[PDB]
């Protein structure tokens, strides 16, 4: 009966956009906590740069360390290459039979839910939480919860480009993440 | 091989945002045509409304009628249930052996490509075209083509809330589609 949120992604890098979404859902739905679920990234086909699991995990640590109700879930990182959400949620529900998982997704992704691997069985494992801007209404045959979220146009691709151009990203992600990015020379070609 | 774009989605309703994306990719990559690929929607779990196949197809016709280089592909819509993209593209590849398919996806979708059903096999059937805001880049282990398109922010979920509130959506989607929506009482739920 414990209400726990799940927010998945590569977190490459983690930013205030992610934290804002996790916080809003935590508060809207009265969750006990939100788990950040870092995805595996397959090796690059052409051997080009991917952000190491080590780096993504430490940025997540730094991003969430000051937040009481945010935790990191290592389930997806703990085996294989990438996992279907079904596979991950199967293991978490078996592992935490007392938890009601609330799986947070962007509004734009809602229309594509019928294409998710093994969707019908996943619907028995999680409650989906669709996030949408004020003024936006989500539509789906599936029983999802909608949460309205403020606009802050920060994205990982934005931040990556700023670091490439040796610009600062003050005010866009936690200070400690920024220091890590700068010290490890991340995202600079 | 003929270069053909694929833009998939529920188009519920189709609007200027979709046409802008298709058109930009069409011009950027010198495609012969862009085929809009309407998805199937499973029946509502709680007996509520989904927009019919008939309605979605006719809005799509009205949205694309003026453009020679825009067509509608019925591969998914003619089926009884939803299709994985891999299964659709395998059939299309089979049916059109001289076509190189360019599969258009939103920038936000790129991060989650490793979770798509049969992604490795699908990579051998299509070239993905990711849409980035101008000056921004997409990060993925997969070989993808990037097309820059401004984020125009018009969305189906905005238009639907507007129709529920009994507003017009003039200047946000083709005139003909707005008429069809109003005349048929779509999006009032
Ligand atoms: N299979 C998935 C998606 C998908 O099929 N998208 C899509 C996008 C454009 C056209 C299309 F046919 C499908 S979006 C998505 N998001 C996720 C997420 C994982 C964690 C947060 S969202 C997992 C799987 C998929
Ligand atoms: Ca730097
Ligand atoms: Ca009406
Ligand atoms: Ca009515």
């Amino acid at each position: 009966m414990r209400k726990i949120g799940i927010i998945g992604g590569t977190f490459d890098p983690p930013h205030y956009g992610h934290l804002l979404i996790a916080n809003e859902v935590y508060h809207a739905l009265n969750l006990e906590e939100v788990w950040f679920l870092p995805n595996q990234i397959p090796p690059h086909k052409q051997g080009r740069n991917i952000t190491s699991v080590e780096s993504r995990l430490q940025m997540l640590e730094l991003a969430t360390e000051a937040e009481e109700h945010f935790s990191i879930c290592l389930e997806e990182l703990s085996r294989k290459g990438p996992s279907y959400t079904y596979d991950t949620m199967l293991q978490l529900t078996k592992k935490y039979p007392d938890v009601q998982f609330h799986f947070i997704i962007g509004g734009d992704m809602v229309e594509y839910l019928p294409k998710w691997y093994n969707i019908e069985a996943l619907l028995d494992l999680v409650t989906f939480v669709g996030v949408a801007r004020p003024g936006y209404k989500l539509r789906t045959p599936y029983p999802i919860t909608t949460v309205e979220i403020p606009e802050f146009a920060v994205s990982s691709s934005l931040l990556r480009e700023r670091y490439k151009e040796k610009k600062t990203c003050k005010y866009l992600l936690p200070e400690k993440v920024q220091v890590y990015i700068e010290r490890n020379g991340l995202y600079e070609s």
